[PDB]
């Protein structure tokens, strides 16, 4: 290109005319592909409105049984094909996937389409499209994105499954089917392999759900019939993310009422929740959920006598106090825990903490005082659930925490994340990149804790209408405590809307299961070696910025770990 | 050929090598692999030691049925050093899928496997996994190094003539080129399907105390259940039915195929598996609980009696009762069980009658009369093979005391006896000697087989600890697989050659049972002997070819 530009257009005029456009903009005569750039992107990219076109190629995926695998379709107009509301409408159609044996992954039960919608300017909200056929408006100078996910049943026959998604530019009012030789066809190939991801999650990830948020936003009084229906809706939706929900009400000095099941242990609904195979751990409340006639002592005695008989009792825990800060708080936990043990001695009490007692240090520095918390609490806490931020980037001080615990007597180390750690550590703050979100569970895996807790999934600012704007609480990084959105904000559905962050939590929990499989076959040192040598994850400040390492890892698990 | 003074005056016997000269280069980026390394194939029944002498390379022509493993070995011996600093050098091994003319495939993961043959106590025995499809092997001067190639044909595979290659490449120190040496594999998959359910129940014990000690897994723990689970699943590929085993006072045994309570979903995943021909039910509790021993037993049998797979149950209660008090504890124990289930099969191992009140004036005659003392409180009479010496004609004397039209069965076992030259699995015994265990079992016509132990090592407290053989026993007795962790980082068990010959033998039984089903007992017996495969306990083929003459004759005559 000369100094004066092609044909005298001036400086830098004509550096690629990326192939002349067709002179017509009529979608009934021009291929969709000459009207709109369409390409695929990996599930770990947060695909902004200004992402640049790439050339479309086929998509080749891998999934085990009981695994959700995902990819994205990006669309950016080249022209107006609807002069009067630019740029135009595209119709999106998907199809069953079919193997050689004639087995199928069906549209609707396995295969789903959602639009990726920005929250605070960042790609985050996944809003359902109509199946099998939907329409999507495309705007000038904007990249618009669809999240495709495929849920493989536990019983699915292995094989190579194949299918197509069809994108057609439409003329709006300026029947037939809209699909034609002018349509653009994206080719899908998924290999289902012999692994079944355990039905019961290997890592209990317990996630809190504010009941006050539900009570206010929906307008449902605690105890009511409508309240019980609303909590039911949330509990059932959340289990598909390989997590263990608990409802949570905060009290005086950060005491907590935490309950997985709002139903008395008597009720048939209690066993339907607690004996669900997908639920790895459930909170039992300390006080009564609904106002009773009994005293709490009296209620808890009778609740525990029932639950301790049931075969799911091994999944129970009590969570009594959120971040005890001072000596009175740590004493209160001992007292409450000992009431519990009098009705059943094998009860598991979960305590979260970032610090020893402020008013009576257990050692001359804060970190050292923190390390001794188990010496103070023993034997009145079983699950020592510590803040990851406390470690900074010192993965080598993990041993300092563990050296104070007694694994051989049922004590366990768990971790949580919250307003810290911050960039460039793994977390779920809005603005954090996709791999950074997924790296939360790579870190959890590497460090060797036996469960995980996240304080909040719906912890918005207060609102009194279902479709009210989602506002983020003051003093916290936006996204902290917020993994899903009300459906009514984005459509007329009552079904929750997932965040990208919740999808990358699930994918991370799927990765954990892969790495646990690899470990069960080749040992701890080899599996640690796989995580690092692939480039997936080296340390809290050093993990992959791209997708490809992740496929290298999951592909090596497939190559080596089949039966 | 050569004169007294040798070629060019090299001295006595110099220049008798007809080997054509070597190349003057040793650079493996320029010299064909075949000029740097001798490579040849051997049969699956040779124990190929480190001084096996090179043969000319030829094509491999194999036969298998559906649901059959077939095998061969690849032997490699360096001719020169191609890595001057670390002799002799490294070769890369690469396998590819096998394809028929119709386009069917036998695949590398699932079908074709490669393992290194490693010596144990100086004898070729352990089969240690190589990486697939590409592995590396260090070769050392003046030594023959050996790879075991096995091909598992799926039950549903299309008949056909499948073809492929294994490629061996000397490395410089992925790298395949025109210099690489190519071995040609041709496998005929024929019509026969080998029954999914083994036709002979071969029950194999697995010591639970060995697992608990060596892997540091507390009996009952969740880690223990995982460890037992891994062993069970791995052993079912060998056409055997495992049982875990703890010995008690005076050689009482607690035996159990499943560690899982009978109501647990995992119990029926094990016990209803089509490959499991017989399973052991424990007399007392595996995992200590609240119910007394009689209340546990009745509850368990009630659940099991109702299941479709209950015809496979048996109870193994005493290992080798030796005096009158032992034979009488068995009768008491059995009779307790018959109160809950009259139809239960009780299995008893023995080599002798009661020594303190003999049943007859000589020990062989006392042994033969054991069923008349135990009846009706044993249904499976499992007797020591060693007691017969080389007398196949005295089997009749055992069977004549049994009431086989009242579901009494005759099974056999081997152990520290019999010894050379009889068939057994003692380290040092020859390949076809190991395989002849099942030839003998077939010819003598018992309806089952038991082996006391497959992991019966001396005691150790770390997974990768040296494997030591128990005192007073021929090494290998009681040991058919090794810990994977001794040989790599893997938790998967390592098979012995002897376990592979056991499988080969069990596959031979299914070939002979097919020929019998078509042509009758007397023609089947004639086949076995007139091919040279097996004449009797001290006379059986020392070479592979008769085994192929036998299998090929079954293919030509039962190809329908
Ligand atoms: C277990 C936890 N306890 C605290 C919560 O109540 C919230 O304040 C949260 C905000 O990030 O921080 C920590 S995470
Ligand atoms: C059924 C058997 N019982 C005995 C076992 O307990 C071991 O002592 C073995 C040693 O070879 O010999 C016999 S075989
Ligand atoms: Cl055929």
């Amino acid at each position: 290109v000369p100094v004066e530009g092609v044909a005298g257009g001036g400086t830098a005029y004509g550096f690629n005319d990326a192939e002349p456009l067709k002179q017509s903009t009529d979608p009934s005569e021009v291929p969709t592909a000459d009207l709109v750039n369409v390409w695929c992107m990996p599930n770990t990219v947060n695909v902004g409105s200004q992402e640049t076109p790439r050339a479309l190629e086929p998509i080749n995926l891998l999934a085990a049984r009981n695994e959700r695998e995902s990819f994205q379709i990006a669309m950016r107009p080249k022209v107006s094909w609807a002069a009067s509301s630019p740029s135009g409408i595209v119709q999106v159609q998907c199809s069953d996937l079919c193997s050689s044996a004639g087995d199928r992954l069906v549209v609707g039960q396995s295969l789903k389409l959602r639009r990726v919608v920005p929250v605070l300017g960042v790609p985050d909200a996944l809003v359902p499209l109509d199946l099998p056929v939907s329409q999507l408006s495309l705007f000038p100078g904007e990249t618009s994105v669809i999240w495709v996910s495929i849920d493989v049943p536990t019983g699915q026959p292995p094989g190579q499954y194949e299918g197509e998604i069809i994108i057609s530019a439409m003329k709006t009012d300026g029947e037939e089917d809209v699909v034609s030789n002018l349509s653009l066809r994206i080719k899908l190939r998924l290999t289902v392999w012999e692994f079944i991801i355990p039905v019961t999650p290997s890592l209990p990830a317990v996630i809190g759900v504010s009941d006050t948020v539900i009570e206010d936003r929906f307008a449902v009084e605690h105890g009511s019939e409508d309240w019980y229906k609303k909590l039911d809706l949330h509990f059932k939706w959340l289990l598909q993310y390989r997590i263990s929900p608990y409802f949570c009400k905060w009290g005086e000095s950060m005491r907590v009422l935490t309950y997985t099941s709002p139903w008395p242990a008597d009720h048939p609904k209690s066993d339907e929740y607690l004996s669900d195979s997908r639920l790895a751990a459930y909170a039992v409340p300390y006080r009564q959920v609904i106002a009773g006639d009994d005293s709490r002592e009296s209620y808890l005695r009778k609740e525990v006598e029932i639950l301790r008989s049931k075969p799911h009792w091994n999944k129970a825990y009590f969570y009594l106090w959120d971040e005890p800060l001072n000596m009175e708080h740590f004493d209160n936990v001992r007292k409450m825990a000992s009431e519990i043990y009098a009705y059943a001695p094998d009860s598991r009490v979960l305590t979260t903490y970032y610090c020893g007692p402020g008013d009576a240090p257990l050692a001359p520095t804060p970190f050292e005082s923190f390390v001794k918390v188990p010496n103070l609490l023993r034997p009145y806490t079983q699950i020592y659930c510590t803040s990851e931020w406390v470690l900074g980037n010192r993965e080598d001080l993990v041993k300092d925490i563990l050296d104070e615990l007694q694994t051989e007597n049922g004590e366990e180390w768990w971790t949580y994340i919250c307003l810290g750690p911050s960039d460039p550590h793994p977390n779920w703050h809005l603005g954090m990149r996709g791999t950074q979100q997924r790296a939360v569970m790579w870190r959890v895996w590497k460090e060797g804790g036996t469960g995980f807790l996240y304080w909040g999934a719906n912890c918005y600012e207060k609102a009194t209408v279902p479709s009210a704007e989602v506002k983020f609480r003051r003093g916290l990084p936006p996204g902290d405590g917020v993994l899903y959105y009300p459906g009514e904000v984005f459509s007329s559905s009552s079904e929750p809307v997932a965040s990208l962050r919740l999808e990358r939590l699930l994918s991370g929990l799927q990765d954990y299961e892969y790495l646990k499989l690899y470990e069960s076959k080749y040992g701890r040192e080899e599996a640690m070696g796989l995580l690092e040598k692939t480039g997936v994850y080296t340390g809290p400040e050093r993990y992959t910025l791209e997708h490809r390492p992740i496929d290298v890892l999951r592909g090596e698990v497939y190559n080596t770990c089949r039966p």
